[PDB]
């Protein structure tokens, strides 16, 4: 199922992943797309940060779901 991840800048990145594809898979897809580390990316959905342990299915993310991507890293 295709989806749409909104970048912190506002650009909508179109991708395709299965409900079984864990967040870690989605993140990796984003990196290969724009060119940024996934571990730093943050998938926000339903006002809840998607944990790498979870998966699209858990977030009932259907084809066309709008995922809010945000930056997240240590140091501060």
């Amino acid at each position: 199922m295709l989806i749409k991840v909104k970048t912190l800048t506002g650009k909508e990145i179109e991708i395709d992943i299965e409900p079984t594809d864990k967040v870690e898979r989605i993140k990796e897809r984003v990196e290969e797309k724009e060119g940024i580390p996934p571990q730093q990316q943050r998938l926000i959905y339903s006002g809840k940060q998607m944990n790498d342990e979870k998966t699209a299915a858990d977030y009932k993310i259907l084809g066309g779901s709008v995922l809010h991507l945000v930056l997240a890293l240590r140091g501060g």
